[PDB]
Protein backbone atom coordinates (compact mmCIF):
# COMPACT_ATOMS: atom_id res chain seq x y z
CA UNK A 1 0.00 0.00 0.00
CA UNK A 2 1.25 3.40 -0.97
CA UNK A 3 1.13 6.24 1.61
CA UNK A 4 -2.10 8.32 1.22
CA UNK A 5 -2.58 11.87 2.49
CA UNK A 6 -5.41 13.60 3.46
CA UNK A 7 -6.45 17.52 2.30
CA UNK A 8 -9.75 19.36 2.65
CA UNK A 9 -10.96 21.05 -0.60
CA UNK A 10 -14.23 22.80 -0.16
CA UNK A 11 -15.92 20.61 2.62
CA UNK A 12 -14.63 17.56 1.94
CA UNK A 13 -11.58 15.44 2.98
CA UNK A 14 -9.73 13.82 -0.02
CA UNK A 15 -7.34 10.90 0.77
CA UNK A 16 -5.05 9.94 -2.07
CA UNK A 17 -1.57 8.08 -2.75
CA UNK A 18 1.37 10.51 -2.92
CA UNK A 19 1.84 9.87 -6.14
CA UNK A 20 -1.60 12.19 -6.94
CA UNK A 21 0.20 15.85 -6.24
CA UNK A 22 -0.73 19.82 -6.52
CA UNK A 23 -4.95 18.96 -6.48
CA UNK A 24 -6.81 21.53 -8.02
CA UNK A 25 -10.66 21.33 -7.99
CA UNK A 26 -11.99 21.33 -10.94
CA UNK A 27 -15.58 21.14 -10.06
CA UNK A 28 -18.65 19.18 -8.50
CA UNK A 29 -22.18 17.02 -9.39
CA UNK A 30 -24.38 15.04 -7.32
CA UNK A 31 -22.37 12.06 -8.46
CA UNK A 32 -18.81 13.17 -7.12
CA UNK A 33 -16.28 15.72 -7.21
CA UNK A 34 -13.34 16.03 -9.29
CA UNK A 35 -9.59 17.42 -8.99
CA UNK A 36 -6.79 17.64 -11.64
CA UNK A 37 -3.75 16.48 -10.23
CA UNK A 38 -0.11 16.20 -11.46
CA UNK A 39 0.88 12.11 -11.61
CA UNK A 40 4.43 11.75 -9.88
CA UNK A 41 4.73 8.55 -11.83
CA UNK A 42 4.36 9.82 -15.40
CA UNK A 43 4.49 13.34 -15.25
CA UNK A 44 1.29 13.98 -16.76
CA UNK A 45 -1.76 15.67 -15.54
CA UNK A 46 -4.82 13.87 -14.36
CA UNK A 47 -8.39 13.94 -13.51
CA UNK A 48 -9.23 12.44 -10.00
CA UNK A 49 -13.08 12.02 -8.91
CA UNK A 50 -14.36 10.89 -5.93
CA UNK A 51 -17.31 9.50 -5.83
CA UNK A 52 -20.40 11.18 -3.31
CA UNK A 53 -21.52 8.87 -0.63
CA UNK A 54 -20.88 5.45 -3.16
CA UNK A 55 -23.18 3.23 -0.76
CA UNK A 56 -25.58 5.72 0.82
CA UNK A 57 -28.08 3.42 -1.10
CA UNK A 58 -28.92 0.79 -3.09
CA UNK A 59 -28.96 3.87 -5.85
CA UNK A 60 -25.86 5.00 -5.26
CA UNK A 61 -24.05 1.51 -4.95
CA UNK A 62 -25.51 0.00 -8.13
CA UNK A 63 -24.18 3.15 -10.16
CA UNK A 64 -21.01 3.20 -8.09
CA UNK A 65 -20.50 -0.64 -9.50
CA UNK A 66 -22.06 0.60 -13.02
CA UNK A 67 -19.51 3.45 -13.45
CA UNK A 68 -16.35 0.83 -12.26
CA UNK A 69 -17.27 -1.40 -14.55
CA UNK A 70 -18.22 0.78 -17.41
CA UNK A 71 -14.42 2.62 -16.85
CA UNK A 72 -12.56 -0.63 -16.55
CA UNK A 73 -13.95 -1.86 -19.80
CA UNK A 74 -13.40 1.35 -21.83
CA UNK A 75 -10.51 1.20 -23.66
CA UNK A 76 -10.24 3.21 -26.65
CA UNK A 77 -8.47 7.13 -27.96
CA UNK A 78 -12.03 8.65 -28.28
CA UNK A 79 -13.78 7.49 -24.66
CA UNK A 80 -12.75 8.39 -21.29
CA UNK A 81 -11.49 5.38 -19.74
CA UNK A 82 -8.81 4.64 -16.36
CA UNK A 83 -5.98 4.68 -15.30
CA UNK A 84 -6.19 3.91 -11.41
CA UNK A 85 -8.95 3.26 -9.10
CA UNK A 86 -7.80 3.45 -5.49
CA UNK A 87 -9.19 3.45 -1.85
CA UNK A 88 -7.97 4.24 1.57
CA UNK A 89 -9.85 1.33 2.64
CA UNK A 90 -7.00 -1.68 3.56
CA UNK A 91 -10.21 -4.17 3.53
CA UNK A 92 -13.60 -4.32 2.59
CA UNK A 93 -15.00 -3.87 5.75
CA UNK A 94 -13.44 -0.34 6.16
CA UNK A 95 -14.48 0.28 2.37
CA UNK A 96 -16.38 3.47 1.93
CA UNK A 97 -14.93 5.91 -0.63
CA UNK A 98 -13.87 5.27 -4.29
CA UNK A 99 -11.41 7.54 -6.51
CA UNK A 100 -11.34 6.82 -10.14
CA UNK A 101 -8.31 8.27 -12.06
CA UNK A 102 -8.12 9.10 -15.86
CA UNK A 103 -6.35 11.76 -18.79
CA UNK A 104 -7.19 14.98 -17.57
CA UNK A 105 -8.60 16.83 -20.89
CA UNK A 106 -8.65 20.61 -19.85
CA UNK A 107 -12.01 21.60 -20.96
CA UNK A 108 -15.63 20.32 -22.60
CA UNK A 109 -17.33 20.96 -25.79
CA UNK A 110 -19.46 23.78 -24.07
CA UNK A 111 -16.80 25.78 -22.79
CA UNK A 112 -15.87 26.21 -26.45
CA UNK A 113 -17.91 28.13 -27.44
CA UNK A 114 -15.13 30.82 -25.97
CA UNK A 115 -13.86 29.85 -29.23
CA UNK A 116 -16.56 32.39 -31.39
CA UNK A 117 -16.76 29.53 -34.15
CA UNK A 118 -14.95 26.45 -35.29
CA UNK A 119 -13.68 26.37 -39.12
CA UNK A 120 -15.31 23.44 -41.10
CA UNK A 121 -11.83 21.04 -40.86
CA UNK A 122 -12.61 21.14 -37.16
CA UNK A 123 -16.25 20.38 -36.90
CA UNK A 124 -15.11 17.19 -39.06
CA UNK A 125 -12.57 16.47 -37.00
CA UNK A 126 -14.65 16.76 -33.51
CA UNK A 127 -17.31 14.79 -35.05
CA UNK A 128 -15.79 12.16 -36.49
CA UNK A 129 -13.62 11.32 -33.04
CA UNK A 130 -17.20 11.45 -31.08
CA UNK A 131 -18.91 8.68 -33.92
CA UNK A 132 -15.81 6.90 -33.51
CA UNK A 133 -15.81 6.54 -29.93
CA UNK A 134 -19.52 5.67 -29.92
CA UNK A 135 -18.85 3.12 -32.58
CA UNK A 136 -16.79 1.25 -29.82
CA UNK A 137 -19.28 2.20 -27.24
CA UNK A 138 -22.43 0.85 -29.14
CA UNK A 139 -20.68 -2.21 -30.22
CA UNK A 140 -20.60 -3.02 -26.94
CA UNK A 141 -24.23 -3.15 -26.93
CA UNK A 142 -23.89 0.19 -24.27
CA UNK A 143 -26.31 3.23 -25.45
CA UNK A 144 -24.73 6.77 -23.93
CA UNK A 145 -28.29 8.48 -24.00
CA UNK A 146 -27.17 11.76 -22.28
CA UNK A 147 -24.73 13.24 -24.53
CA UNK A 148 -24.40 16.54 -24.66
CA UNK A 149 -21.15 19.45 -24.85
CA UNK A 150 -20.57 18.87 -21.22
CA UNK A 151 -20.27 15.06 -21.71
CA UNK A 152 -17.02 15.62 -24.17
CA UNK A 153 -13.68 16.42 -22.65
CA UNK A 154 -11.31 18.30 -25.23
CA UNK A 155 -7.97 19.30 -25.52
CA UNK A 156 -5.96 22.13 -26.40
CA UNK A 157 -4.69 19.63 -29.53
CA UNK A 158 -8.77 19.38 -30.37
CA UNK A 159 -8.31 15.53 -29.55
CA UNK A 160 -11.92 14.76 -27.82
CA UNK A 161 -13.30 11.87 -25.34
CA UNK A 162 -16.49 10.78 -24.41
CA UNK A 163 -17.13 11.24 -20.53
CA UNK A 164 -20.07 9.38 -18.75
CA UNK A 165 -21.02 12.29 -17.03
CA UNK A 166 -19.51 15.95 -17.44
CA UNK A 167 -19.66 19.24 -14.81
CA UNK A 168 -22.63 21.23 -16.78
CA UNK A 169 -30.30 20.32 -20.18
CA UNK A 170 -30.35 17.42 -21.18
CA UNK A 171 -33.33 17.36 -22.71
CA UNK A 172 -32.04 19.61 -25.44
CA UNK A 173 -29.64 16.87 -26.79
CA UNK A 174 -32.16 14.16 -26.36
CA UNK A 175 -34.09 11.94 -29.21
CA UNK A 176 -38.05 12.86 -29.79
CA UNK A 177 -38.67 9.17 -29.19
CA UNK A 178 -37.28 8.88 -25.73
CA UNK A 179 -38.67 12.33 -24.83
CA UNK A 180 -41.80 10.95 -22.99
CA UNK A 181 -41.50 7.44 -22.32
CA UNK A 182 -38.71 4.46 -22.61
CA UNK A 183 -40.68 2.39 -25.14
CA UNK A 184 -39.07 1.93 -28.37
CA UNK A 185 -35.79 3.27 -29.14
CA UNK A 186 -31.55 1.47 -29.41
CA UNK A 187 -28.59 3.14 -29.91
CA UNK A 188 -29.24 5.67 -32.35
CA UNK A 189 -30.80 8.27 -29.61
CA UNK A 190 -27.06 8.93 -28.96
CA UNK A 191 -26.50 9.86 -32.83
CA UNK A 192 -29.49 12.01 -32.97
CA UNK A 193 -27.19 13.85 -30.07
CA UNK A 194 -24.79 14.11 -31.98
CA UNK A 195 -26.68 15.88 -34.91
CA UNK A 196 -28.07 17.78 -32.05
CA UNK A 197 -24.09 19.08 -31.33
CA UNK A 198 -22.65 19.29 -34.80
CA UNK A 199 -25.82 21.37 -35.72
CA UNK A 200 -24.52 23.71 -32.76
CA UNK A 201 -20.77 23.64 -33.91
CA UNK A 202 -21.99 24.87 -37.14
CA UNK A 203 -24.43 27.33 -36.18
CA UNK A 204 -23.44 28.77 -32.77
CA UNK A 205 -26.91 28.25 -31.60
CA UNK A 206 -28.41 25.74 -29.16
CA UNK A 207 -30.63 23.50 -31.76
CA UNK A 208 -33.46 23.08 -30.26
CA UNK A 209 -33.71 24.75 -27.10
CA UNK A 210 -36.94 23.42 -25.36
CA UNK A 211 -38.36 25.02 -21.93
CA UNK A 212 -39.71 21.60 -20.91
CA UNK A 213 -40.31 17.78 -22.62
CA UNK A 214 -43.20 18.81 -24.71
CA UNK A 215 -42.23 22.82 -25.96
CA UNK A 216 -38.81 20.68 -27.24
CA UNK A 217 -41.10 18.35 -29.33
CA UNK A 218 -42.56 21.31 -30.76
CA UNK A 219 -39.31 22.91 -31.76
CA UNK A 220 -37.91 19.44 -33.16
CA UNK A 221 -41.38 19.35 -35.22
CA UNK A 222 -41.01 22.56 -36.37
CA UNK A 223 -37.50 21.60 -37.87
CA UNK A 224 -37.98 18.06 -39.25
CA UNK A 225 -41.78 17.85 -39.96
CA UNK A 226 -44.98 16.17 -38.38
CA UNK A 227 -44.47 12.44 -38.89
CA UNK A 228 -46.68 10.72 -41.21
CA UNK A 229 -48.44 7.58 -41.19
CA UNK A 230 -45.34 5.39 -41.33
CA UNK A 231 -44.19 6.74 -38.02
CA UNK A 232 -47.47 7.49 -35.85
CA UNK A 233 -47.90 3.83 -36.29
CA UNK A 234 -45.14 2.81 -34.25
CA UNK A 235 -46.09 5.29 -31.59
CA UNK A 236 -47.63 2.91 -28.12
CA UNK A 237 -48.75 5.77 -25.97
CA UNK A 238 -51.80 7.58 -26.95
CA UNK A 239 -50.63 10.86 -24.91
CA UNK A 240 -47.49 11.10 -26.96
CA UNK A 241 -49.49 10.26 -30.76
CA UNK A 242 -51.45 13.21 -29.34
CA UNK A 243 -48.46 15.60 -28.35
CA UNK A 244 -47.08 15.06 -32.02
CA UNK A 245 -50.22 15.05 -33.62
CA UNK A 246 -52.10 18.20 -31.87
CA UNK A 247 -49.39 20.19 -33.27
CA UNK A 248 -50.59 21.62 -36.29
CA UNK A 249 -48.95 20.54 -39.45
CA UNK A 250 -45.62 21.71 -40.08
CA UNK A 251 -43.32 20.88 -43.15
CA UNK A 252 -39.65 19.47 -42.71
CA UNK A 253 -37.63 22.56 -43.57
CA UNK A 254 -34.81 22.59 -46.09
CA UNK A 255 -31.56 22.08 -43.68
CA UNK A 256 -30.05 23.36 -47.11
CA UNK A 257 -31.96 26.60 -45.73
CA UNK A 258 -31.29 26.51 -41.75
CA UNK A 259 -27.68 25.28 -42.27
CA UNK A 260 -26.70 27.44 -45.38
CA UNK A 261 -23.10 28.65 -45.27
CA UNK A 262 -22.35 24.68 -44.31
CA UNK A 263 -20.67 22.39 -46.07
CA UNK A 264 -23.28 20.48 -48.22
CA UNK A 265 -22.04 17.23 -47.29
CA UNK A 266 -22.48 18.35 -43.45
CA UNK A 267 -26.08 19.08 -44.54
CA UNK A 268 -26.69 15.84 -45.73
CA UNK A 269 -25.28 14.27 -42.61
CA UNK A 270 -27.65 16.09 -40.90
CA UNK A 271 -30.09 15.29 -42.20
CA UNK A 272 -29.54 11.27 -41.57
CA UNK A 273 -28.68 12.33 -37.78
CA UNK A 274 -31.82 13.98 -37.36
CA UNK A 275 -33.95 11.47 -38.59
CA UNK A 276 -37.66 11.30 -36.43
CA UNK A 277 -38.14 7.34 -36.39
CA UNK A 278 -35.74 5.59 -34.14
CA UNK A 279 -35.77 2.67 -36.81
CA UNK A 280 -34.29 5.23 -39.80
CA UNK A 281 -31.61 6.99 -37.68
CA UNK A 282 -28.00 6.47 -39.24
CA UNK A 283 -25.83 4.44 -36.91
CA UNK A 284 -22.54 5.59 -35.76
CA UNK A 285 -20.48 3.06 -38.23
CA UNK A 286 -22.64 3.82 -41.33
CA UNK A 287 -21.86 8.14 -40.14
CA UNK A 288 -18.10 7.35 -40.56
CA UNK A 289 -18.51 6.03 -43.73
CA UNK A 290 -20.30 9.48 -45.05
CA UNK A 291 -18.34 11.30 -47.38
CA UNK A 292 -18.22 14.02 -44.92
CA UNK A 293 -15.28 12.40 -43.08
CA UNK A 294 -13.50 11.34 -45.96
CA UNK A 295 -10.43 13.25 -44.70
CA UNK A 296 -10.11 11.27 -41.37
CA UNK A 297 -12.48 8.10 -41.96
CA UNK A 298 -9.99 4.70 -42.24
CA UNK A 299 -12.32 1.74 -41.68
CA UNK A 300 -8.67 -0.26 -40.31
CA UNK A 301 -8.81 2.20 -37.28
CA UNK A 302 -12.20 2.16 -36.11
CA UNK A 303 -11.93 -0.44 -33.73
CA UNK A 304 -15.10 -2.00 -31.69
CA UNK A 305 -15.15 -3.35 -28.46
CA UNK A 306 -14.55 -6.03 -26.11
CA UNK A 307 -17.31 -8.22 -24.83
CA UNK A 308 -19.20 -5.93 -21.59
CA UNK A 309 -21.08 -7.54 -19.06
CA UNK A 310 -24.21 -5.53 -18.26
CA UNK A 311 -26.42 -8.33 -17.08
CA UNK A 312 -26.14 -6.73 -13.30
CA UNK A 313 -28.47 -3.81 -14.75
CA UNK A 314 -31.38 -6.99 -14.74
CA UNK A 315 -30.36 -7.28 -10.75
CA UNK A 316 -31.96 -6.08 -7.61
CA UNK A 317 -29.20 -6.20 -4.99
CA UNK A 318 -28.75 -5.32 -1.06
CA UNK A 319 -26.75 -2.28 -0.86
CA UNK A 320 -23.97 -4.58 0.74
CA UNK A 321 -23.91 -6.92 -2.22
CA UNK A 322 -23.33 -4.13 -4.55
CA UNK A 323 -20.48 -2.87 -2.16
CA UNK A 324 -18.49 -6.07 -2.16
CA UNK A 325 -18.55 -6.84 -5.79
CA UNK A 326 -17.22 -2.99 -6.53
CA UNK A 327 -14.73 -3.70 -3.95
CA UNK A 328 -13.76 -7.22 -5.84
CA UNK A 329 -13.50 -4.57 -9.20
CA UNK A 330 -11.07 -2.23 -7.47
CA UNK A 331 -8.82 -4.80 -6.25
CA UNK A 332 -8.95 -6.90 -9.40
CA UNK A 333 -7.87 -3.56 -11.46
CA UNK A 334 -4.59 -3.74 -13.84
CA UNK A 335 -3.86 0.10 -14.96
CA UNK A 336 -2.43 -0.05 -18.66
CA UNK A 337 1.06 0.25 -19.41
C1 LIG B 1 -14.33 17.23 -14.62
C2 LIG B 1 -14.88 15.94 -15.19
C3 LIG B 1 -16.07 16.13 -16.14
N1 LIG B 1 -13.80 15.07 -15.76
C4 LIG B 1 -13.54 13.74 -15.58
N2 LIG B 1 -14.27 13.01 -14.72
C5 LIG B 1 -13.93 11.65 -14.46
C6 LIG B 1 -14.74 10.66 -15.00
C7 LIG B 1 -14.43 9.34 -14.74
C8 LIG B 1 -13.30 9.01 -13.98
C9 LIG B 1 -12.47 10.00 -13.44
C10 LIG B 1 -12.81 11.33 -13.69
F1 LIG B 1 -12.06 12.31 -13.15
N3 LIG B 1 -12.48 13.22 -16.24
C11 LIG B 1 -12.07 14.35 -16.92
C12 LIG B 1 -11.05 14.52 -17.84
N4 LIG B 1 -10.82 15.72 -18.42
C13 LIG B 1 -11.65 16.74 -18.07
O1 LIG B 1 -11.46 17.97 -18.64
C14 LIG B 1 -12.30 19.01 -18.28
C15 LIG B 1 -11.76 20.03 -17.55
F2 LIG B 1 -10.48 19.89 -17.24
C16 LIG B 1 -12.55 21.10 -17.15
C17 LIG B 1 -13.89 21.14 -17.53
C18 LIG B 1 -14.46 20.11 -18.29
C19 LIG B 1 -13.64 19.04 -18.66
F3 LIG B 1 -14.09 18.01 -19.38
N5 LIG B 1 -12.69 16.60 -17.25
C20 LIG B 1 -12.88 15.40 -16.63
Amino acid sequence: RPTFYRQELNKTIWEVPERYQNLSPVGSGAYGSVCAAFDTKTGHRVAVKKLSRPFQSIIHAKRTYRELRLLKHMKHENVIGLLDVFTPARSLEEFNDVYLVTHLMGADLNNIVKCQKLTDDHVQFLIYQILRGLKYIHSADIIHRDLKPSNLAVNEDCELKILDFGLAATRWYRAPEIMLNWMHYNQTVDIWSVGCIMAELLTGRTLFPGTDHIDQLKLILRLVGTPGAELLKKISSESARNYIQSLAQMPKMNFANVFIGANPLAVDLLEKMLVLDSDKRITAAQALAHAYFAQYHDPDDEPVADPYDQSFESRDLLIDEWKSLTYDEVISFVPPP
